[PDB]
């Protein structure tokens, strides 16, 4: 008996994080991954699709607060492992989504590991 292990963050010389975006087969669905240090949510987790009238998950996760204000278009999120999919109104045009949330990832993954506080 003696639980002694232990796991410490990241303090790094490194103030951006690259982060990946791939096309779907999807019209409205956007893949951003997180591709060179940190990821959104430990894997062994669950996709959870964080809605807009759903709010005590967008209360959950402060970088979806930032995706729904900023970016008003979209309708939904799915929290993935190393990914989130940003789905929109076909209004919309990813032109304006995708680098204001390549900021938000980017500024999330520097101030916590994990997207969200576990439910």
């Amino acid at each position: 008996m003696g639980h002694h292990h232990h796991h410490h963050s990241h303090m790094n010389s490194q103030r951006l994080i690259h982060i990946k975006t791939l096309t779907t087969p999807n019209e409205n669905a956007l893949k951003f991954l997180s591709t060179d240090g940190e990821m959104l949510q430990t894997r062994g987790s669950k996709s959870i699709v964080i809605k807009n009238t759903d709010e005590n998950l967008i209360n959950h996760s402060k970088l979806a607060q930032q995706i729904f204000l900023q970016c008003p278009g979209v309708e939904s999120l799915m929290i993935g492992d190393d990914f989130l999919t940003i789905n929109k109104d076909r209004m919309v045009h990813w032109n304006s989504i995708k680098p204001e949330i390549i900021d938000l990832l980017t500024k999330q993954l520097a101030y916590g590991e994990d997207v969200i506080s576990k439910e």
